[PDB]
């Protein structure tokens, strides 16, 4: 007790998924403020397992409000070594479609006013300044599980660089994907999304940002599965997101959600993680520079 | 019935559109509007103008407290608001003494209150999704179009016409806008890569004002007014106040004959369906329920 | 006569540019500086160094009170401003150990305070609205330039010369950045996405340093710094160069006559004064 312990972070439409029996729930509060609800402690096989609604049960906290670094550091405090989080997200890409899933490998921010690190010269931070390299901002080998899971699971993976896109059979979990995160409250107009589209982006959602970075700050091991709900607003005015149809793709898909993160809680529980762990730790104390 | 807002940006804060009923403060639940408010009628249709910056322009871009100021105008029972902007060109066809009635936006704006909902004390209850794909109210839009018709004034609609039979000065029948939070102007840099986004114009206050609208359930057009090149030309022609006031004045005139002729063809009409249904977006947006 | 300012970043957290001879810990209406200002003289010219990070580096770039240490600059009678920034670079012709006098930005902050005027109840009354199509001042970049030339150092400017002068390490003659928050590095998706908009560098302090300087009057110039042992040496002769390369332009600066330049620095401020219509 306790490495590894998985948390797992849930968004829209997954705010409160009965992922295994409750064993304990936990009240918290951080250097950072109160998370967005309580924790859930428990287990997926032996696997010791974490989860939290991001928006809080009853979806009150909107994307740009969400405490980020008390998320994040509630789930380090009890003990997490990875995190995994979904992401609801609208398709830029004909290849793309409602009801699959990209577990990302990229992101471009357009959020703001979001909380975003620990460390500081605030008060309300942590001492230091921290420079994390972000190149490839996610944890690789926790990327794989995903996809492996999804494969164990019987859910097609299409690969871009290792299939030709025949292969490209919906609904299907794409093993790489860049995601623009915007503040919200409001979707893209058009004219965002087709920017957005002509940048060369994948997918557009709102809850990606600052949590990744945090999670790689914190020393933790974070990959984000997204769950296309919509394909935003380039394409025609039926296709246009809302609320309504964010919601209904989402609980078509919740299904396969759930089957994915129940089998890379036990993936992540089959292999050794401590130097993956070790340099976690490692790529913080260098990004120091005070 | 249907009631005018009318919002008065740079060179439009003293607007003097019809003679005036009476002035007007009001309290909103997120603050003080930009000043108090002139009530009056134009023809038997009521109006309300409220300029954005103070009568004397000592409120920034960036600092106007648009929840107030829309929700204001709502709580005068207003169920349109026309507002004005003025903006820089980045496109050879939009020229200075030319309009634009926008169609789309994107947004570049940062630390500006853009939404009426939350979970903090400063804001309502619930968590709002507004659909922004075509963000105006469409047939507000139109109106403004067929109002310059009306006034004689040019209309332009690429759609339509080409290139060659753009005749200033004229109001474009869409555009797109860049709204950048300010108070500076644009790097030369910064304006290249708008341009080179495919975006028509540049300009200061049209974000967040267009989301509140659309939030508050009211009908929201705006009449961009081309007072600059931004800075993408020759040293010259590049942006500064003068050169936006100067601009501004000459092209004042056709503004107002717009607005007011807008506000009559808005009065001519019924709005009770297009009314329930920017209410209906409204609720149709809460996710939290 | 002139006095100039200079903002050190990341290798200037605590330079000895000069026999220190007046120590300035002041306040500004826009809170405290990073640190205290050091007065001095290079040669017979004034000049003023003052951290961006302060002394420790404990000061990260997003929360550098920018109006303070501009306004102190300011306030301690400072003509111009030569800043230095540590920047990566995103195209191939800049190099670990290249230099940049830049004269464009994009700007990607938020959160920063970036303005002196407003009407907020700590900003000065008052709408500004200043034209920053070319953003620095142009008789100084010229200055850092030619104090280049006067260190021996490679100058490259692709406007004029072939790729074959493009000789490392050098100072390019022009140059754009994009400012970024920070404090983390950008991801790969980000860093493509600038480098296909046409950026040369990118970096964390350049905005709103450089608007700042502008409204309060001054004019001012940005020395890039393109930057494990091998690079932790290069980026201490890097330094070592930028070092060389400012008390040249210090002294060239005092040199010259900026009464007309100061004078259109100080009506351009008021010009821009929307609310003054
Ligand atoms: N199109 C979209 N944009 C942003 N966040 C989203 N979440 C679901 N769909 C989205
Ligand atoms: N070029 C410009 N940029 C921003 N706001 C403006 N308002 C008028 N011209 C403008």
């Amino acid at each position: 007790m306790s490495k590894v312990k998985v948390g797992i972070i849930g968004g829209s439409g997954f705010d409160d998924p009965n992922l295994f029996k409750k064993v304990g729930v936990r009240q918290v509060t951080t250097p950072f403020g109160k998370p967005s609800d309580t924790l859930v402690e428990g287990f997926v096989g032996d696997v010791a397992c974490v989860v939290l609604p991001r928006h809080g049960k009853g979806h009150l906290i909107p994307p740009s409000e969400v405490n980020y670094r008390a998320n994040v550091w509630a789930l380090k405090d009890l003990g997490c070594t990875h995190i995994l989080a979904t992401n609801a997200c609208g398709s830029l890409q004909e290849d793309l479609v409602p009801g699959d899933f990209v577990v990302l490998n990229q992101f471009m921010d357009k959020t703001w006013g979001r909380e975003n690190t620990f460390y500081g010269s605030k008060p309300d931070s942590l001492k230091g300044v921290l420079h994390m390299p972000m190149a490839e901002p996610f944890c690789e080998r926790t990327r794989q599980i995903l996809i492996q899971a999804a494969r164990n699971k019987s859910i097609n993976v299409y690969d871009k660089k290792t299939m030709d896109k025949s292969a490209c059979i919906h609904p299907c979990v794409h093993a790489e994907g860049s995601a623009v995160t915007i503040n919200g409250p409001r979707f893209s107009t058009r004219c965002e999304s087709f920017i957005h589209k002509a940048m060369g982006l994948d997918i557009v959602n709102m809850t990606l940002v600052p949590e990744v970075s945090l999670a790689r700050e914190a020393g933790l091991s974070y990959a984000s599965i997204a769950i296309v709900t919509d394909f935003d607003c380039w394409k025609s005015e039926e296709e246009h997101v809302c609320v309504d149809m964010v919601l209904e793709q989402f609980r078509k898909s919740v299904v396969h959600v759930r089957e994915i993160l129940l089998e890379a809680v036990a993936l992540i529980g089959a292999e050794d993680w401590t130097k993956t762990i070790e340099a976690n730790k490692a790529l913080v104390m260098s990004s120091r520079q005070d």
